[PDB]
């Protein structure tokens, strides 16, 4: 069902994909240690936002690790190239994991936006429903990336509709609650919005790779786009969320935050 199964891979193509996934594991678990240590400098009001980054680091890191082992399990060097064996490789597990990681990325944004109570519960509910609609329709579409490209594009259009509506909720909440943010993070949160628009858009681009580059080099390109998008949407994004959480904690008088920012 996946275009990965259609091709043999040169030693260079196979080893580069292996190193891309392995490097992605190292980056996420290295960042995990950072968010863990820094969490003690976050005020209790925002500490959930930094803990969610730790949850995203292990969740994304485990999928990248699972993809890397599946990649080496599925292919062996036979007659001068890496060829498919018994076990299969698939990108579908990324979609299943997004069902958990995307709500975590959205929740930590709502936390540093100083949303509370019923507006927090209502906004998160609509964001998660829009995200799940996007992921499920996209998962169904990529099942047809070999057998029915036309069906992959129609499911992608439905998924893009959820994507655009989700981004409109995110943008509306950011620019409406930007005024409530402390320590100059009202400026920083606008860059987080544009980082999200850039990084999250890489995923539909990779989703369309079977339509404009259905060959072994397109397989490499898709994993490369996934690596750029994962690092930007989770690691860099989490580093900006954590900075915003620390800066607002210090502005609100949290002494550990003031001492942490003061020592650097
Ligand atoms: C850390 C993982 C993230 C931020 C995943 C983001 C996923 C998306 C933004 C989903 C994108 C899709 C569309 C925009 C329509 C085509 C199918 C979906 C999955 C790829
Ligand atoms: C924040 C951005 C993170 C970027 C992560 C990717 C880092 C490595 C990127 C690729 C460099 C180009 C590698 C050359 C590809 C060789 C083609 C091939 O033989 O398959
Ligand atoms: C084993 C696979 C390769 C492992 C590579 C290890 C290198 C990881 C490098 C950094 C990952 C990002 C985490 C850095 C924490 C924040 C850095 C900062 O505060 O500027
Ligand atoms: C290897 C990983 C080391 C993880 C242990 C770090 C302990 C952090 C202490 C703390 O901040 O509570
Ligand atoms: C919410 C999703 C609602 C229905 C989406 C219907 C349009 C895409 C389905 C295509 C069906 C097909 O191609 O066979
Ligand atoms: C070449 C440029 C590559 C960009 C790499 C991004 C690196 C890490 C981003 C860290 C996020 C820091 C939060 C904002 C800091 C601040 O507002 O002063
Ligand atoms: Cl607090
Ligand atoms: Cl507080
Ligand atoms: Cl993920
Ligand atoms: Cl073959």
């Amino acid at each position: 069902k996946n275009i990965e199964s259609l091709f043999d891979y040169s030693a260079g193509q196979f080893e580069f994909i292996d190193h891309l996934l392995t490097m992605g594991v190292g980056v996420h678990f290295a960042a995990l240690i950072f968010f863990l240590v820094v969490s003690q400098f976050v005020a209790p009001k925002y500490r959930i936002a930094t803990a969610l980054s730790c949850i995203v680091m292990v969740s994304a890191g485990l999928i990248l690790n699972s993809q890397a082992v599946m990649w080496t399990d599925a292919y062996a060097y036979v007659d001068g190239s890496y060829q498919l064996q018994d076990l299969t490789f698939s990108n579908g597990y990324r979609y299943v994991n997004w069902m958990a990681t995307i709500p975590c990325l959205l929740l930590q944004l709502l936390i540093v936006l100083n949303l509370k109570g019923k507006e927090l519960f209502s906004t998160a509910t609509w964001l998660i429903l829009a995200a799940w609609g996007m992921i499920i329709t996209g998962y169904v579409g990529q099942l047809y990336e070999v057998d029915d490209i036309a069906q992959l594009m129609i499911w992608g259009a439905v998924s893009t509709a959820f994507f655009v509506v989700m981004n409109w909720i995110v943008g509306t909440k950011i620019f409406k609650n930007r005024a409530t943010m402390l320590g100059g993070t009202d400026s920083t949160i606008t860059k987080v919005f544009w980082l999200m628009m850039f990084a999250w858009t890489l995923y539909p681009i990779a989703y369309l790779v079977p339509a404009f580059m259905n060959n072994a080099d397109g397989v490499v390109l898709r994993q490369l786009l996934f690596t750029i998008a994962d690092i930007s949407s989770k690691v860099i994004y989490g580093l900006m969320i954590t900075y915003i959480a620390i800066q607002q904690s210090a502005a609100a008088g949290y002494v550990p935050a003031q001492q942490a920012l003061g020592r650097i």
